């Protein structure tokens, strides 16, 4: 489940990913283009990959 697609949706949208309009960042690591590449870097980023859904969770958590 996750996601990466609306993931890198929310956060392009909220703040997670990086990007200089076509290719996307990381806090940390370039993720790839938007995408050809936006959650690739977030497919096997399992390290911070819940980091990605949580940064958008928490960023209005406790809203």
């Amino acid at each position: 489940i996750n996601f990466y697609g609306e993931l890198v949706d929310l956060g392009v949208k909220e703040k997670l990913i990086e990007k200089a309009g076509a290719w996307y960042s990381y806090k940390g690591e370039k993720i790839g283009q938007g995408k050809a590449n936006a959650t690739a870097w977030l497919k096997d980023n399992p390290e911070t990959a819940k980091e990605i859904e949580k940064k958008v969770r928490e960023l209005l958590l406790s809203n």
